[PDB]
């Protein structure tokens, strides 16, 4: 579990992502992209972008970080007591839209990288340590969560 003091850290920087969730969740999008090519293979919607120059110009891919950046922060909100909107997803993830556990590992790097450009003063070591324990949280839920209906990762 985090303790109250970590998630009044995970929290003070999510109140910053706010502040514009459209340009971070771009960032993010595209620097899982880039870093694992193999994760736009899952969106049949964005397959057609091949330089980054087209990602940041994707008007949908953008609206599309909105959508991930909200279900997260409302998860985070909830700091720990999120099984309702944990749920919901899990199911999609694993049986809809197919994604490896490994890929949500991947796109809680990227986030903790765009944080960490975006935000140094308010993302230190404390903080970037709360949010990774934040985030491992959210995957093993998860990832209990695709055991249960046999796709375990
Ligand atoms: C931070 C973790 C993630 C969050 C909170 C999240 C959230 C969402 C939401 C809220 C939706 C739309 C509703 C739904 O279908 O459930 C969605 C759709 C989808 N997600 Fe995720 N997602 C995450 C990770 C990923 C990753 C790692 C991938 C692929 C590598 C993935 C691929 C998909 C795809 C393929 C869709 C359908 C998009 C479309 O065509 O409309 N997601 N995601």
């Amino acid at each position: 579990v985090l303790s109250e003091g970590e998630w009044q850290l995970v929290l003070h920087v999510w109140a910053k992502v706010e502040a514009d969730v459209a340009g971070h969740g771009q960032d993010i999008l595209i620097r899982l992209f880039k870093s694992h090519p193999e994760t736009l293979e899952k969106f049949d919607r964005f397959k057609h972008l091949k330089t980054e120059a087209e990602m940041k110009a994707s008007e949908d891919l953008k609206k599309h970080g909105v959508t991930v950046l909200t279900a997260l922060g409302a998860i985070l909100k909830k700091k720990g007591h999120h099984e309702a909107e944990l749920k919901p997803l899990a199911q999609s993830h694993a049986t809809k839209h197919k994604i490896p556990i490994k890929y949500l590992e991947f796109i809680s790097e990227a986030i903790i990288h765009v944080l960490h450009s975006r935000h140094p003063g308010d993302f230190g070591a404390d903080a970037q340590g709360a949010m990774n324990k934040a985030l491992e949280l959210f995957r093993k839920d998860i990832a209990a969560k695709y055991k249960e209906l046999g796709y375990q990762g």
